[PDB]
C-alpha cells in the first residue's frame, strides 16, 4: 500500500506542477532525468519524488540515493543547464525548502553502502587504485571484490571531480513537501483556479487527469511523454462538452418520444367511468417505496376525486410478497387513504376483492378508493373474473395468465416516477 | 513503469471481472486469497494478476512463485470449493486457457531458488529428516544453513502430500490475458453494455471505476474491500446524476429557472381543497417586516376566498419568537384579517392551533383564514400530529424535526417576496 501511495503522491506532485506552470512549459512525465522534467525556454527542472509518510524524522540517509543520482547527473551534464529538485515529504518537517551543506554531501559520499559506492560514488569519487577500477568495471562482482571495494572507499581519501559547492548553490534545491492529502487538496484547488466547479473536477476532472498522468507515465517512448497544461485543459474541456452535449441530445430524443406517447394516451384516460388496471414491477421503477403512496395519492386526486362521476375503481397489481403489502396498506392507512387489498393475514379472498364500494354521494365518502394486491394466482384469477377497459404494464411483467382477449394493453417504458406522472397526463412538464 | 502498468493491469482486470459477474457474486479486491476473489454462492473464484509485457515468451520460471503460492493454499484449504485461476499476460502467446501438466508441476517443485524452497515447497514437500525441519523453522537462516537445505531439496526425494492431479483437474486453471489495450478495451465495452455511452465511459465511468478500485485497493480492512456490480454501477449513476445537476445551472440564468420551477407547481396549486404548509425564514427574504402581511392577504385572496370551495387553512410557521409572533398578530388584527397562533401570551396550546374553523356561508364568515406560528417543538409536533398535502420551505430551515414520510417537499429558493408570488402564480411576470 506504501508504494502504491507514493506513487499517487508523486502523481499528484507531477500534475500540481502542471497546473502550476506556464503555457511556454513542457513537462515529460517519467522523464530522462528524473521524475518530472519542466523544461523551460532555458531553464530543465528536474524533480524526485519520495514519500516517507512512515518515517517519524526525516534522515539524512534517508536521501542518499536521489542525491547521489542527482550528483552523478551534474556530472555528466555539467555543460546543461538542469536545476535538480528533491521533492519528499515528511511528517514532522516544515514545509518549504531546507539547505543541503557541502558536510552533509560529503557524508553522503562517505556512506558504507556497496551499491551507493560502486553506482554513483565511484563515478564522483574515482579510486586512484587500478586494481580497484578493475573491479569495479567487472559487470559480475564477487562478494570478496564487494568487500574490498567497501574498504578502500572507507580507508581511502578521495577527491571529488563533481563541484559540490557550484552544484549546490545553482543546480540542486531541497524542498520539504507537503502531505499527501495538502498535496491533492492544493491541486483540485489549482483545478478550480481554471474555471472549473468543486464537484465537477472531483467527479470528473481530477480522476480524468489522473488517469492520463498514470497512462503517460507506464509508456517508455521518452518524446510522446511530454505534456503541457494547455494540452490537458483542451483534453478536460473537450471531454466535459461532448458529455454535456450527448446527454442533452439523449435527454431531447426521449422526451420526444414520451411526449408522442403521451399523445398516444390522452384519448382515453379523458373518460371519467373506465376501469383502468396497472400491473407494476418494482423494481424497474426508482424510489418505489418512498414514492408510491405518492404516486397513488396522485392518481386518487386526478382520476378518482368527483364521486358523481368517477364511478370505477382503480386497481394496482405489484410484483412482491405478503408483507411489502401490509407495509403499505400500514403506510396508506397512516395518510388517511382507503384501500383494499383483499389479503386477511396471509389467505387471499375473492368475495373481499371483486366488491364494488359504497357511495353516499351527499356526505361525499367512498368506502375504498383504490384495490392494490400482489400478482398471485388467486390475484390474477380475479383481474380476469372481471375484466378492464385498459390494462397499463409497467416494467414487462409476465401477463400469460391473464385473458388478454378484447384487452386494450398499453405497455409503458419509464424508469421513474416522474414519467409515468408524465405519460398519465398528471404533470404538464418534466 | 513496469510496476505501475501491473497494477493498472491487474485493477483493469479486477473492473472486468466485476462487470462480467452477476448481482449474487461478491467479489474482494485485493482479496485474501488472490489478487481477485469472486465469491459465488458456492464457488469462490480467486485470480491472480500477472503483466509480462517485456518478456518475448512465456517460461515455467514465470509463473513458479504464483503456482506455488496457489498449491499451498490449496494444500491449506483443500476442503474449500475454491477454484483457482491464474492471470498472465505474454505479448507472443495466443489469449485463451492454457494446460499445465503434472510433470510441469513437479518441475516447479524442484526449483533450486532458496526462497521458494523455504516457503512453499518446504510446506508442499515435507522434509524427511528432523534437521532439516529444524533448519526451515528458524526465524534467521544462516548461509550455510541455507545452503544445506537447497542441498537437501534438490538430492532427496520427497513425496508431496498436495493432490495435484485433484488441483489441476478441478481447483485449477491458466488462462494467457489479453493485452494492456485490449483488456481496457473489453473493460469499457462492459461498461458500454450498462447502458453508457462510449465517451461517456471514457471521460467519468472508466477514470471514476479506476480510482474507486485503487481506493479498495489500499484499505487495510479485508472486509471494507468487497465490491459488487450493482454497488459500481449506482455509485456511477450517482456520480453521473450529481454531474448533470451542478452542470444544468448555468445556460438558463434566473428567468428560465423561475419559469421552470412555476410550472412545475401550478398542478398542484390549481386544486380547491389542499392543505399547504410554509416554513420561512424571515432572513432569506428581503424586507421581510413590510411586506408579510400584504403577501398573506394576497394568498388569502387568492387561495382562501371562496367560502364554499376554499375549504382548508394554510399554515405559515416562521424561524422567529413569540414576540415578533404577537407583533404580528397585532399587524393581522388592525387590517382586519382573522389568524390564530396558538399562543396565549406565552405558552403555546395544542387544542387551539388545531381546530377547524367554523363557517356560515349565508353570512360569508370563517373564523379565521390563517394559521402563523414559530418553529417551537410544541408547533412542530402539532403540524406533525395533522400531515400536510403539500409542504414548502423557504431558506433552507431545518426540517429534522419534522415527519416528512409520505409528505410531498417542494424547496423554493428565493429572495424576495416578488419572487414567492410569481412561484405561486399570484404573478404573470416577475
Amino acid at each position: 500500500d506504501h508504494t502504491i501511495k507514493g506513487f499517487l503522491y508523486q502523481f499528484n506532485k507531477t500534475l500540481n506542477s502542471i497546473l502550476s506552470s506556464t503555457d511556454q512549459d513542457e513537462i515529460q512525465i517519467e522523464g530522462i532525468i528524473e521524475d518530472i522534467d519542466i523544461k523551460n525556454s532555458n531553464i530543465t527542472n528536474a524533480i524526485q519524488c519520495k514519500y516517507h509518510e512512515s518515517k517519524v524524522r526525516h534522515n539524512l540517509s534517508d536521501i542518499y540515493k536521489p542525491i547521489l543520482q542527482m550528483l552523478l547527473h551534474f556530472l555528466e551534464n555539467d555543460s546543461l543547464n538542469i536545476k535538480y529538485a528533491l521533492y519528499a515529504y515528511f511528517p514532522n518537517e516544515q514545509v518549504g525548502v531546507k539547505e543541503v551543506t557541502k558536510s552533509q554531501i560529503e557524508e553522503i559520499l562517505s556512506s558504507s553502502n556497496f551499491d551507493y559506492i560502486s553506482k554513483y560514488i565511484s563515478k564522483i569519487k574515482p579510486p586512484k587504485e587500478q586494481i580497484i577500477k578493475e573491479l569495479l568495471g567487472k559487470t559480475s562482482k564477487t562478494t570478496e571484490d564487494k568487500t574490498r571495494i567497501k574498504k578502500y572507499y572507507e580507508t581511502s581519501k578521495l577527491e571529488t571531480i563533481v563541484d559540490i559547492d557550484k552544484f549546490l548553490r545553482d543546480h540542486f534545491v531541497f524542498e520539504i513537501g507537503l502531505s499527501y492529502e495538502e498535496l491533492m487538496n492544493e491541486t483540485k484547488n489549482l483545478l478550480m483556479k481554471e474555471g472549473f466547479s468543486l464537484e465537477d473536477v472531483k467527479d470528473l476532472f481530477y480522476p480524468n487527469s489522473i488517469q492520463y498522468i498514470a497512462e503517460l507515465s507506464i509508456l517508455p517512448e521518452a518524446e510522446k511523454r511530454i505534456s503541457s497544461k494547455n494540452k490537458l485543459i483542451d483534453y478536460l474541456k473537450g471531454n466535459k462538452k461532448t458529455a454535456m452535449s450527448r446527454w442533452t441530445s439523449e435527454v431531447l430524443t426521449r422526451k420526444q418520444l414520451l411526449k408522442v406517447r403521451k399523445n398516444q394516451l390522452v384519448p382515453s384516460l379523458n373518460i371519467n367511468s373506465r376501469s383502468r388496471y396497472f400491473i407494476i414491477d418494482p423494481d424497474t421503477i426508482d424510489n418505489f417505496d418512498d414514492e408510491f403512496i405518492l404516486f397513488v395519492k396522485d392518481y386518487l386526486d386526478k382520476y378518482n376525486s368527483k364521486i358523481k362521476l368517477h364511478t370505477e375503481t382503480p386497481c394496482f397489481i405489484l410484483k412482491t410478497d405478503v408483507n411489502n403489502l401490509s407495509e403499505y396498506h400500514k403506510r396508506f392507512v397512516s395518510r388517511n387513504i382507503q384501500i383494499i387489498t383483499g389479503y386477511i393475514g396471509d389467505t387471499f379472498y375473492f368475495k373481499e376483492f371483486n366488491k364494488e364500494p359504497k357511495r353516499i354521494i351527499k356526505d361525499n365518502w367512498v368506502e375504498f378508493k383504490a384495490r392494490i394486491s400482489c400478482n398471485s394466482d388467486e390475484v390474477i384469477k380475479c383481474i380476469n373474473y372481471k375484466k378492464c377497459d385498459d390494462l397499463y404494464i409497467v416494467g414487462g411483467v409476465d401477463v400469460s395468465l391473464l385473458d388478454t382477449a378484447d384487452v386494450n394493453i398499453e405497455n409503458l417504458e419509464i424508469n421513474n416516477f416522474r414519467e409515468l406522472k408524465y405519460l398519465l397526463s398528471m404533470l404538464k412538464e418534466i
